[PDB]
Parts: structure tokens; C-alpha cells; sequence
């Protein structure tokens, strides 16, 4: 029993964290084999942020201009290149602690673990979600650029996020590991802001199934609804449209609890229209939406790796 | 910016997790140097749980009766002993990944990270607190016995919890690393239940300071109260008494935000008497109490290790 915001074990990733210094700027880098990945704005200067030309800034740099420290060892840079908004520094040494890994670009609504770092040293690990508006509600301070987000699917680390910026509202924006930003954001000083967000409906439903698995049943009812009548109520409460694909993904959780997906949707409509009335669900007074169906199965069945 | 339930990086602990098998029972063990620690009820049989005599059960066991698997390597047991409710199996090999470590027995209200494991393999990491009633609200399934809780204070791992049981209400109970249970619980089948719990007041106040640090100010007021008048309101809402020591611990957070502790207490009294009125604090509609003052400073200042 129990349900927590559970992050993946971080050790496989900790062994890859390094420190990259260019001039006065210092941030974190990801050391995989003999390449170090980090945000390309480590090359910028604070006075040249309105519109930096990254190709020009990079041709004027040399291999000795990058200080890469891995713990108590300095790494020698033997080459550099740029891929979208990430900088790739080839080093003369391959990381012996390199895990089995992939680079994945995830969809909004999926979750990952963040290993926040400062000066190459891991500080903490937490779970978060890619919001529908392609921001993340992380916990980041100055120096955390280059921290990565990741998932694990057996022994393979799937990296999916590298941290680049904090927007004015305090949320965060960054790229996949091939340097493509999530959302319409760019690594330059503009008036860009996070758009309006919505609630990840399929995730709320999974978290409701997680509650049933753990003994919370006060919110269920005898009713059922259609996909159309539910999406009409969802859109009124700023919820993501629920697709038939979502209903299919919620299949295994529906069979484990014997509650049909459209039956669970009727409970959700009631909860949106009437609130919780002083009651809580899995220790929350709000409808949580940062648990994917896979997260629920992972925690309520107990898969390792 | 941002505030998350942040766990410590788990890698130092992952390298110590093993699998211990005695007869048909299998649970997790903690491999530090040449000793493997695990719950002593791994020696029991399912039919002899009403009142097992652990001294008798242990004299009838031999070194070959314990199977200790560390990954894809079997460890040879060269001795066994019992310390309170933990079993200590000396192995012929010292763990090369043994970190710098201590064993600490923590106070109710303190937090730690849990690395949940099954069959020796880490599954996930989450934060939790020792409740005033000496239970923890963890996330544990069959096979998670032997998972440990821990803190990090530089490069030293301070182990403080080993998981033993899940009580009827779904909360969990276990021991420190020297085998002494937290609370009045015992590793035998009785009618024991978790006592009535209270809210960790000093932790709520720290989490309120964390909110101010992150831009949430709607709950502040101009008022102040005394320690006595506040504790009179706290006891009415089933909150832990606030001591002068607590007020001293909240010192640095009070100086960073310029809000006096007794001023923050006046905000808390108002929030208890009137609720939140549809508003949230740091993304919660409830008053969170699983953040210690040190956790807040760690996340809002960014210490690593
Ligand atoms: C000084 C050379 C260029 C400059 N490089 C950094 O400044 C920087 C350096 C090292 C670690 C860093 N760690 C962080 C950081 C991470 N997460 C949360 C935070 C919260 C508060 C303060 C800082 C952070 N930054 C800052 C750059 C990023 C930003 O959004 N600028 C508008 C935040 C770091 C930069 C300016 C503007 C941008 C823009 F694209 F947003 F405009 C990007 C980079
Ligand atoms: C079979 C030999 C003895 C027996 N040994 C185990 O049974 C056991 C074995 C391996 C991994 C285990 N992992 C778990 C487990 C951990 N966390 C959450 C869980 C949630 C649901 C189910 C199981 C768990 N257990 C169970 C023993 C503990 C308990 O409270 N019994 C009343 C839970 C494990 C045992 C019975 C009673 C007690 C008592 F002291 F509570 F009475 C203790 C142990």
C-alpha cells in the first residue's frame, strides 16, 4: 500500500554529470562515452543576449576555451560541435560509467525524473511532467542549467530533457538531448512566456485508479457517460480532451479494478462539478495530473529497474 | 524558482542493495563492507508468526542457510548474528562500492529518502517523514522489506530506516539500522495498530516560508501572536506543540524572508481557522508538513551532496 511521487533511481545518471566552464559561465554537462552535452548558451556573454548568433560565437572558440571537470579530474576537450541548441564537446576519455542509454523526445503529458545538479554535483531528484504548454514545473536555481530529465525502462536510461531557462512565471523550459526545445521557446532574451496550460485528463484518471487500488472509493458512483458528454464537461473545466487512445491506455488499470474507463469518467465529471467537499484523495485535496498510467502500474505492481 | 518533494540522489545507496533468501522467504539487504543487514523476520516461517522466539530460530540456522545475491554474483556467508530486530550476515567479500556512512536514529518530524527495492533491485526513490506516531506513509509492496531510508550531509550516507512491516491502515513501520523499532511496534503478529497522528507544526511553518521565498504571499497578515496563544490554537487543530527550540530552528528562514516566526504563526492560525478559500500554496490545497526547515534551505539555496 501507499502512493508517492516516485522518481527513478538516479545513480546511473549521477555517474555522467560533469561541470562545463566557458569564460566566466559555469553549468552542468552530460558525459556519455567521449562526448559531453550541455546547453549552447554556455558560450554567450551576459551583454550579448538580445540576439546572439551561435554560429559566429562558436567559430571564435577553441578546444582550450572549455573547462570540463569530472569530479576531481579535468577532461581534455579534443573537439566541439553544435546540434540545434546543445553543445557537444568531444573529450579524449570515454566515461567508464556510461550506462546503456537512448535519447528520446517525449510528448506532453509524459513524466520523467529530474536530477538537479550544481557545479557537476547532484543535489536531489524529483518527478515532474511535460506540461501541455511544453513547460515543466521543476525546482531549479542558478547553476542548474544542464541538469537532465530521464526515464528508465529496464537497465536503459532514456534521457528526454536538458534544462535551459526559467521563464518569468517561475516555470522552466529546455530541450531534448538533441537540442530541440520543447514548445516555441528559444535560447535568447525575448518577451516569450508560457502559454495557457490545461490539465492532463488521462493522468487524472490514472491517479483516480491508483486511489481505488489503495482503498479510496468515496468518489465512485453508479453512473456512466459517453466520450462526447465527458469531453464537453472537460473542456468547460480546462481539461485536455480525452481520446479513444487514452481510453485504450487506461485498459489494464480498468481490468485490475473492474471499473470501466467511462465509469471512471463519470466520477471525474462529478468531482469537477461538485468538488471534493472537504475530502482528500491519496492525501491530496486537488486532482493530481502528474501520474501517467504507466507510473501507476509501476508503483502499484512494483517493477524494478 | 519552484518547490518539489526532493529526494537525495540514490546512487550511493543503490550500490549497497542485495537480495537475501532464507528458505522460501526473500527480501532486501544492505551490504556495507563485509556485513549484510536485513530484517530478522527473514528467518521466520509463515505458520510461526504469533510469537516467534528469534534466539531459538537463529541457533538452528547455519551459514549455508542464507543465500545472498548481489546482482549476478552470489555472496558466501561466513557468519551470522542478531542485533535487536536486524540480522547481520558477515560475507567473505567487502563491498567495493561501500560509501562513507553512519547509522542514525532520527526524531519524529524528520525526513528521509526511501529507496524502494524488490529482489535487490532498486525500483524508485521518494521522500517521506517519520510521523509523530512513529509510522511512515511510504509506498511499499510485497518484497520491499529491507529497503532503507537515508539522508546525505556531504558525501556521507546517514541511514536511518529499514522497512519491516505494513500496518492494517496501510502505513509502514520499521527500525533504525541497529534494529530498534521506531514506536511501540514489534516484529510479530499481534493486534498492534498505528496510534493517532498529529501535524508536524514546525514543518508547516517551514513550508510556509518556502512559499514566501517562491512568491506566494496571499496568506500573510499584519498580525502577531504569542507562543502560548498559538499553541492553544494548534492543540485545537491536532497540531504538534511548537517549542522555543522550533522557533530557533526557523531562525535562518525568518531572516531570509524578513518575517518573524511569531508573525508566520499568526498566518498559520488564520489558515487553520478559515481554511484556504479555494486558494493553493505551492501547488497544494492542504498544509504540507513533510518539509523540515533544512529541506527548505536545501532546495531554496541549492546545496549539493
Ligand atoms: C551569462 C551567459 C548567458 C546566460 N546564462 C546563464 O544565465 C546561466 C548560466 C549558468 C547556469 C545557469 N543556471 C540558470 C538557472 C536555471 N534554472 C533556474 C534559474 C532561476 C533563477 C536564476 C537562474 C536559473 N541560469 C539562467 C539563464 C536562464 C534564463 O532563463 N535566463 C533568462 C536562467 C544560468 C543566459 C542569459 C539569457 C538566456 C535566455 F535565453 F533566456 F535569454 C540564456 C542564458
Ligand atoms: C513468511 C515469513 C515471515 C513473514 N515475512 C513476510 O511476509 C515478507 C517477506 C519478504 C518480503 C516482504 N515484503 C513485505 C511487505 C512490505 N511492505 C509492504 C507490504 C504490503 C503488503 C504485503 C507485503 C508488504 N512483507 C510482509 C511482512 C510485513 C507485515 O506487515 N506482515 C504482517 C509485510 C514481506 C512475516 C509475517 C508477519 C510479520 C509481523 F511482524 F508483522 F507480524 C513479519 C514477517
Amino acid at each position: 500500500s501507499g502512493f508517492r511521487k516516485m522518481a527513478f533511481p538516479s545513480g546511473k545518471v549521477e555517474g555522467c554529470m560533469v561541470q562545463v566552464t566557458c569564460g566566466t559561465t559555469t553549468l552542468n554537462g552530460l558525459w556519455l562515452d567521449d562526448v559531453v552535452y550541455c546547453p549552447r548558451h554556455v558560450i554567450c556573454t551576459s551583454e550579448d543576449m538580445l540576439n546572439p548568433n551561435y554560429e559566429d560565437l562558436l567559430i571564435r572558440k577553441s578546444n582550450h576555451n572549455f573547462l570540463v571537470q569530472a569530479g576531481n579530474v579535468q577532461l581534455r576537450v579534443i573537439g566541439h560541435s553544435m546540434q540545434n541548441c546543445v553543445l557537444k564537446l568531444k573529450v579524449d576519455t570515454a566515461n567508464p560509467k556510461t550506462p546503456k542509454y537512448k535519447f528520446v523526445r517525449i510528448q506532453p503529458g509524459q513524466t520523467f525524473s529530474v536530477l538537479a545538479c550544481y557545479n557537476g554535483s547532484p543535489s536531489g531528484v524529483y518527478q515532474c511532467a511535460m506540461r501541455p504548454n511544453f513547460t515543466i514545473k521543476g525546482s531549479f536555481l542558478n547553476g542548474s542549467c544542464g541538469s537532465v530529465g530521464f526515464n528508465i525502462d529496464y537497465d536503459c536510461v532514456s534521457f528526454c530533457y536538458m534544462h535551459h531557462m526559467e521563464l518569468p512565471t517561475g516555470v522552466h523550459a529546455g530541450t531534448d538531448l538533441e537540442g530541440n526545445f520543447y514548445g516555441p521557446f528559444v535560447d535568447r532574451q525575448t518577451a516569450q512566456a508560457a502559454g495557457t496550460d490545461t490539465t492532463i485528463t488521462v493522468n487524472v484518471l490514472a491517479w483516480l485508479y491508483a486511489a481505488v487500488i489503495n482503498g479510496d472509493r468515496w468518489f465512485l458512483n453508479r453512473f456512466t457517460t459517453t466520450l462526447n458528454d465527458f469531453n464537453l464537461v472537460a473542456m468547460k473545466y480546462n481539461y485536455e480532451p480525452l481520446t479513444q487512445d487514452h481510453v485504450d491506455i487506461l485498459g489494464p488499470l480498468s481490468a485490475q479494478t473492474g471499473i470501466a474507463v467511462l465509469d471512471m469518467c463519470a466520477s471525474l465529471k462529478e468531482l469537477l462539478q461538485n468538488g471534493m467537499n472537504g475530502r482528500t484523495i491519496l492525501g491530496s485535496a486537488l486532482l493530481e495530473d502528474e501520474f501517467t498510467p504507466f507510473d501507476v502500474v509501476r508503483q502499484c505492481s512494483g517493477v524494478t529497474f
